[PDB]
């Protein structure tokens, strides 16, 4: 059971930041711990470097891993690191932010609009940070969340028989990983 | 399997709650039981917090929400409290809950620099002035790794251990779980 979400910033430009990693098990295991695209997909160069990129992590050991950079300074760009283990898979969202950022995501959370077009319901998030939406639910009904892009939109495919709903409400999570307040609104028409 | 980073809840002294999510991570129903402890993961007489729901089903693979509430313990207002929520999945995981007064100014990572460090009794000693947990995620003491314990407000902490040694090296965690940066000095 896992309690909360946490998510790395890494201050654009930074050298580097560290990240502690920890075997929960009883076993030994071999980890290979890479930085993705924001679809989880290799990218040709990667944009970061991960070090040690493999190494076997004993039973109940904790080590530190070193995420160095290799981007718009107007929006937060996101990656992901993905730790994989086999004896001898978990993804974070790793948020590039630059510092000229101002205000942290919590300050931003109310200003998301919604519209439905297409049978889907679509946030438009015209902040600089990525609303990583942890709660959604839409005339009652939830909705499985996803994040909304920065100066972007995000549209959510909707189970059936909310034609004609009206009522969204949100969370999202904030740095720390945690469920912000709630904010209600009615769709665009 | 394998965690990266370390959550842990703030929670302001003058909420009314706040929100976690909790996830199965098994192919197969859990109930999950939750309670608040002391900062010693000992059961209070009367509860400082309640958490709802303090039972339910979560499916596999599913997530769902808890409502952490104060529920009448009286904390000051010139440092941080320290409680720990507790997560039991059972068939059909602990975190920190940090109370934090509106009144302190700034964040862990501004005071991090400012613990100092001694050596008595055959201990490594750390002193926080400031009114936040430092919550070690790294430390060394004569180039050896030392288990990580928090350094509690306005107070101190000894970690069991060298004895010609005076070279300390440390990184707290910070409010987003993550390390921060290194600080290096020697004992006093």
């Amino acid at each position: 059971v896992t309690i909360g979400e946490s998510r790395i910033i890494y201050p654009l430009d930074a050298a580097g930041v560290m990240v502690s990693v920890k075997n929960t098990q009883d076993y030994p295991v071999l980890i290979q711990s890479r930085i993705y695209d924001e679809n989880k997909e290799k990218e040709s160069e990667d944009p970061f470097v991960v070090t040690p990129p493999l190494f076997r992590l004993d039973a109940k050991q904790q080590n530190s891993l070193r995420i160095a950079q290799a981007f718009p300074r107007d929006k937060e760009s996101l990656k992901w690191l993905c730790v994989k283990g086999i004896p001898p898979n978990n993804c974070i969202k790793l948020l590039v932010r630059p510092n000229e950022l101002k205000g942290t995501p919590i300050q931003f959370a109310e200003n998301l609009s919604w519209k439905v077009d297409g049978g889907k319901l679509i946030a438009e998030n015209p902040s600089p940070f990525y609303m990583n939406i942890g709660e959604l639910t839409f005339g009652g009904k939830s909705i499985p969340s996803h994040y909304i892009p920065p100066k972007s939109t995000w549209a959510f495919d909707l189970p059936k028989g909310l034609a004609g709903a009206r009522n969204v409400s949100w969370r999202i999570i904030n740095d720390q990983g945690g469920l912000d307040r709630l904010y209600s609104k009615n769709v665009t028409l």
